[PDB]
């Protein structure tokens, strides 16, 4: 089942790959660990995540013992501290925490195999060996990654004895199939990083709005996220049964809000993961559109008026103190001409006349200023933790009928919950206007494609796809949960050859160890264990696509470049679901699959139907996928490959079906995209030609983007002109080679014993004005404006460009002009460079690697200050033209918080 | 067991008691139900509520049918529709509501005597009857009435056949003693008004933070209040176990008061009832302290704001309008200097540079304004939706402890919650400031005396009291509820005798009532049902004893007035203490008495030691309570009597023990106090001598004070100047008999055929200048100002003071000086009346009724709007000095909203 591709069988452990150990310390202008273990390319940035974040921190015993388990292999056996050897030491030094990586990858791994072993996933114990030995190779040089949760919670049971009590969890017995309450926190580790949770139109019962705070507080405990389609519940003044009415959607939307606001994510800085879905049909939608619009409003007035009343009030003081006279007259505004003018003037500024008052009353009383805090329009003011609605990503979930009505200008209906009945009739192109604004102020509402996410729909039988995860990328059934982890997709690509066969052994045995996390998790909801039991939902999927594209060579917005994606879409895909299927052969379809058969091979045909490349043909699907263009994709074997495992993925199917209802889905990687040295993060193209990357000392130093190199070996460039170009970008940090104001320049004028200083106050280029502290020399100095007088500033900037480089491949030497497009990157590159990749670039290849995903693609795309709501709106018209599911919008400097 | 004192066994339903029909209507500037029949000296306010809030409105079954139970009397027996006899009718009139009051004190006194029957509470079927009979009738004169709970909810189920499903609720089966679940929303009724919560230093198991929000929401649907003490929740920065720290107290009640404001209360108008109580040496109480301080800054900020931004971006977009060339020149604050103003303008005002910025981005789109809602200071904006801490009573428990620091200038240190170490030191000095200036500032917070409050805990054995209801009456452990009823105590005064035998055959039998009505209740969690089941605190009390002091011929402020209070406080509690513990002979004690014997007798004795009149012998109490004045009380009978049934309260006591651990308790009345038709509410006097009596027609009615004639009949006063005094304060309504502008002296000038036209559009009275509208009578009018020329200005206010009347009995004719104390009011009556009570008045008759109340009273007290700092720390202060348990303040204009 299992065969060996990247490790041996005697060095298997971790064959032939180095090791350091480096510092990790953060510390405000708090957390330090001098020994971390780590593989030798590794980071310093990928090191710290690693030490700071997913290294089990305390209580890892210092002396272990196996407990060996009748029937399961001798390398898998769980461990326990063993109390007879720490007796030996002393108790500081019994229990510490994790050093170094190989630990972490053991215990991942380990507690991996364990559990697939014992659910017979290998057929035979020299799999189980190499599955081990193979998936910590893969962990040790980068290649893909687990989600956060998995890094930080599995095998610390069964690598360590760690253990504790656990209330509100469950799990299905993988052996008897029956649910299960968990009673250990430890021994079914919480993998999944974010859930689909379902909400009642009740208050108060299981499933109702209350205790969705509670169901949702369980996961910002542990770390997870959650997203809900609250579009059942009633809108405000609909009728209820009892009497009265209901407060509406929105009321009950700002408790969560509110409770999101207060609960840590993990106990950490870290903010809770909430995503918010309305349907655009409900009747309080306006109210949902607008909703961090007009809070956004509340902050800026929230300022506005809480500095107004500073200013005012200690200028009524200000009068109060400076009168003749005693403290009564003084407060008198009769009496007090001066103080009536404060009071004039915080009338006029609307300063409230009861709050006047009071400070009336308190200087009679003998104060001399009171307490008025004000607020700031930065993101730690207290006025953002005031207003409601910023603790959540809020989407709104769009239908066909309703992108029918803007392009018709037809009306749209908001029809009421309880009865069917319609609440309102407006515009739909002033609704759709309404989304536009919205998210031309604000981020929110990001959008969902109702429609296009139900055509892909496995399991329909078992209702409809409601809502989704935070960050949009996995769309299933209401309380289930995401199982994701992703590759790094670069780390396949050895000379200008992109290891295909092992790619799709990547896939596979990722694909596998998904499964076995689904098997061994315990889960925070008994309808959440349950159904994630009955359809086992996988989420695979992949980054550094960006950093990949840009080291084979190609640009981001070339057609050989989403070609190339829409292919390794399709074959990790296809690989993913025929392994799935070859699990259900040998363990049996999840227990939804039988009565949704029909369903589930309908989408898988049409993830076939698209990797040969047809332009029509699909069955029952709104929108018909971008098909996998055959003639610009950069390699025929890929595709012939991504033909193949379909083929054979729709085959096994029909075979025996599938273990798994869903298999790949596309994260941002924000995380764990940094563990494993991602140039780009999930589908993202890269940002910048030069860097600065932290390194072991704990400074940040300038660097060329790593892949520029590279980009240039794998296209006709030779060693001498790649690094004409690196020092044209990154610089040259001195002026011995300077054309313009070289040393002979500045010898030119009285210096002899001042260059070495200049020349590596040189190095910290922050495009330079360094002729600075020198009295002595052949001389007052008016503020800024001593620019040294000589040169042209032309001259300055063009030795600025030379020593500091210009950051930018534009205007490079040696670099054709066929050849610039490749170095394009989201924003623009140095201070005058001018080309980057266009909003459409973005959607356009989201949609080559849609139509090869089971869920969808995290996304927000960031676009220009200058942009329009119309713009904003073509945007979203434009992803559903081609297939997406899902989409999100920030404007360049938007939000208040921006300076 | 029970006999008969208020009805006879013939005519017993109502023993003469008369009967008329009102109609009943609301709509604004929306319900009416034409014939509401109710007793006939009922006032129509009475006959509102009664109609609007208390009766069934739909589902009550037009014919019923009786179910026979084997061994329960005959005219106990549950009843049923009986669709044999609705089938005949059409089916609009086969279910209707309630239209009368005696269907509802039929199906109250039913249920409680069905219920009382089946637990063999009364000994005889004749008590039964009897006090089946008895129950109505006081009702029916309005004679006592229970919370309202009870007066909308129980015997729905035994009177009509009004059933449905219910979750999440339980009761102990009064034969069994099981715990069970109910499964009927109406069989048991739903009695009690508020209850006192616990929560746990946990997120989300049960008991905890989250879980409390369900348990909250859980009362508010179905009307209920909830209390409890916050204070076991570790501050802000204390270590959690699992790594990170608590966000701290402010974080989770700031969800607990969004979540209140979202939900009506009983689906109505109405808001939630909350109480928020947290200790002094708490961490984060200074937070706690100021929370609505602060709160109100922000809303002044709120609006100043919002105001400030909707003036200066019209400004903004005036200045873009009004610019002679293209938008992308009229949006450049270079170009357009008028625009370089309108920003300058709005800087200046501190409108955040990013909505500006905003603003101008909007206009060069093609836009004219923008939407930015500006809010008010009033009651309804939204600016106080906004902010927090508005949907909750908040109040911090201190000891006694703490007030020994302030007086001593001691430090105070706030201890954390996780490991009992101190947080933070502070002077005792300045943290009572901070609860001065708060309180002085706005309404919160209240403040509850602990070791006051548990030096008369009955059952110290089950934990400390630490919290207490929204309206601070009902003190007892936590997670059990508040079981009210109140008696008109005017009700018991006839020609000027004080009915004192059938005041304690009143007590007696409400005593033997709320004991069944914790027999007979369903609870909203499993530990309230089981708690209420071990020990059934009960809370009897009264109100109209400001009308009665009045009636009597009583000042508020006299001592012997004070002295009366202190007497029918004491004969209520220990008749209703001797009642309970005649039930515990003939059922036995509650569960929870056994082990809690030598406490709850102990306060049983100091209660005694105070109806005895006693200066010391306190056992374990921390300020000595004030006892039974002897001397000052207006009748040597009631003083013999609190001594007598006092007496034996012990006695019974020390036999059997009691059936319930507490008794009685005074509730505001808020609203049972407007359908008995009390003159005053709870213990509060009266407020004014001049009233507005709503009546049939459903306009307002300008009347006097019923009981000021009524005192001045009981002192030695003649009918003939009674009225004199009477038109003196209400008026004359006419010139006929007006002294100094009279008929004569109108026709005088050329008045005639305009005289009737004056004299009763004179009987509006709104303090008259009616001489308005003739054109034609010998004359231009500027403005206000043609008051009439011929007479002086204090001539006119002379014949105001003759048809208006001066709304006071201040210079009344023929009133003895010694006599005008007895009609001073909680506020100065008319314009220049200016006699009013003292805050010590109030203040000191809690004190003289708290000593013979088994909880607290329910108060806050009005202060005057000059009212220092200092005098509100002094009233606080002056509460503790006589044993007052809690208080709470609100300053004459204090708030925001006030104009
Ligand atoms: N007191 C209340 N104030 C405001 N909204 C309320 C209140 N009670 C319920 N709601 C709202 C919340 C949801 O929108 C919906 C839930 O009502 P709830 O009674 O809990 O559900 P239900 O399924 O029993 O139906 P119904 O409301 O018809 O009795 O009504
Ligand atoms: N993620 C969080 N963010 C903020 N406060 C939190 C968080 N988790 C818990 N708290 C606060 C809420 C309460 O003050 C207290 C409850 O912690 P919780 O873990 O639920 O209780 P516990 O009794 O299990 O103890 P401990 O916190 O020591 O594990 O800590
Ligand atoms: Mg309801
Ligand atoms: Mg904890």
């Amino acid at each position: 089942k299992i065969e060996r591709k990247f490790t041996t069988a005697e060095g298997g452990a971790y064959g032939g790959v180095g090791f350091t150990t480096t510092v990790s310390e953060i510390r405000n202008p708090v957390f330090r660990n001098e020994s971390v273990e780590v593989p030798e390319g590794w980071s310093q940035v990928a090191s710290d995540v690693l030490a700071q974040k997913y290294f089990r921190k305390a209580g890892v015993p210092a002396r272990l013992k196996r407990v060996k388990e009748k029937g399961v292999p001798d390398f898998l056996w769980r461990s326990v501290p063993d109390e007879a050897e720490l007796a030996k030491l002393p108790e500081e030094e019994r229990f510490v925490g994790e050093t170094s990586a190989r630990q972490v990858f053991d215990r991942l791994a380990g507690a991996w195999a364990y559990w697939g072993w014992k659910g017979g996933y290998f057929s035979t114990e020299a799999d189980a060996r190499a599955y081990y030995d193979e998936m910590r190779h893969m962990l040790a040089r980068q290649m893909a990654a687990p989600n956060s949760p998995q890094w930080f919670n599995t095998g610390l049971h069964w690598a360590y004895g760690i253990d504790g009590p656990s209330q509100g969890h469950f799990y299905v017995d993988h052996a008897t199939g029956k649910l299960q309450k968990s009673d250990s926190a430890y021994e079914h580790p919480q993998p999944h990083a974010c859930f689909i949770q379902s909400v009642q139109d009740d208050l108060v019962n299981e499933g109702g709005i209350m205790d969705l705070w509670v169901r949702e507080a369980r996961l910002f405990k542990y770390g997870s996220g959650t997203g809900t389609n609250f579009s059942s519940l009633r809108g405000e003044g609909e009728k209820l049964s009892g009497g009265g009415k209901s407060s509406g959607l929105m009321g009950f939307l700002k408790i969560g809000d509110r409770a999101a606001g207060a609960i840590k994510s993990g106990g950490t800085t870290r903010r809770a993961a909430k995503m918010v879905i309305c349907d655009m049909d409900h009747p309080d939608i306006e109210q949902f559109i607008n909703w961090k619009v007009i809070e956004e409003q509340k902050v800026a007035s929230l300022v506005a008026g809480s500095k107004q009343h500073e200013a005012k009030l200690n200028d009524i003081f200000a009068a109060i103190r400076s009168f003749d006279g005693s403290i009564e007259g003084a407060t008198d505004p009769a009496g007090n001409a001066g103080l009536k003018t404060a009071i004039r003037a915080a009338k006029k500024a609307m300063i409230p006349e009861t709050y006047i008052n009071r400070v009336l009353q308190y200087a009679r009383q003998g104060f001399s200023s009171i307490e008025f805090p004000t607020y700031d329009t930065d993101w730690d003011s207290e006025a953002y933790t005031t207003v409601s609605g910023q603790n959540s990503n809020n989407s709104v979930r769009v239908t066909d009928a309703f992108l029918q009505a803007v392009k018709d200008d037809a009306d749209w209906a908001l029809v009421r919950r309880t009865d069917g009945k319609v609440a309102k009739t407006i515009k739909a192109r002033e609704l759709w206007d309404q989304v536009g604004h919205a998210a031309w102020a604000c981020a929110d509402p990001g959008i969902q494609f109702h429609d296009t996410v139900n055509a892909w729909h496995t399991c329909p039988e078992d209702g409809q796809i409601r809502g989704s995860n935070p960050c949009s990328e996995y769309m299933f059934l209401d309380d289930t949960a995401c199982n994701l982890a992703s590759m790094n997709l670069l780390t396949f690509f050895e000379a200008g050859r992109f290891d295909a066969e092992g790619y799709v052994h990547a896939t596979r045995l990722w694909t596998v160890t998904l499964e076995i996390s689904v098997m061994m998790a315990q889960f925070p909801s008994k309808e959440i264990a349950q159904l994630s039991y009955d359809f086992r939902t996988l989420g695979l999927g992949y980054a550094n696509i960006g950093g990949l594209l840009m080291n084979m060579g190609l640009g981001y917005d070339s057609s050989e470049g989403r070609a190339l994606c829409g292919a390794l879409s399709a074959i990790m895909t296809g690989v993913a679901y025929a392994t799935s299927a070859e699990m259900a052969g040998e363990l049996g379809a999840f227990s939804g699959y039988e009565r949704n058969a029909g369903h589930m091979l309908r989408v898988i045909r049409n993830h076939r139907t698209a990797a040969h490349g047809h332009t029509t043909g699909y069955e029952g699907v709104n929108v018909s996928p971008v098909a996998l263009d055959q003639v610009n994709c950069p390699d025929p074997r890929l595709v012939a490959l991504a033909k193949s495992s379909w083929d054979e993925a729709l085959r096994l199917g029909e075979a025996h079906g599938y273990r798994n209802a869903q298999v790949t889905v596309i994260a941002p990687t924000g995380t764990i995209g940094l563990v494993m040295d991602c140039d780009t993060t999930g589908i993202e193209p890269d940002f910048a030609l030069v860097k600065f990357k932290k390194l072991a000392g704990g400074g940040y130093f300038k660097i060329i983007n790593r892949s520029v190199p590279a980009a240039l070996e794998t296209l006709g460039y030779a060693s001498a002109q790649i690094s004409q170009i690196v020092a044209y970008a990154v610089g040259h940090g001195t002026l011995a080679n300077c054309p313009t104001i070289s040393h002979s320049a500045l010898v030119g004028h009285g210096f002899g014993a001042r260059e070495i200083e200049k020349i590596e106050a040189a190095l910290p280029s922050a495009f330079d004005i360094r002729f600075v502290f020198n009295q002595w020399t052949l001389g007052d100095p008016t503020f800024d404006l001593l620019r040294h007088l000589g040169f042209t500033r032309a001259q300055i900037e063009a030795a600025n460009d030379h020593v500091c480089g210009t950051m930018t491949l534009e205007g490079a030497p040696h670099l054709k002009a066929e050849h610039l497009p490749v170095f394009d990157c989201a924003n623009p590159c140095g201070k005058k460079g001018k080309r980057y990749l266009s909003v459409e670039s973005h959607i356009h290849m989201m949609a080559a690697a849609q139509s090869f995903i089971s869920g969808a693609i995290s996304k927000t795309i960031n676009m220009p200050n200058s942009a329009t709501i119309a713009e904003t709106l073509a945007a979203y018209e434009l992803s559903h033209s081609l297939g997406i599911k899902a989409n999100a919008l920030y404007r360049d400097g938007s939000k208040l918080s921006q300076p």
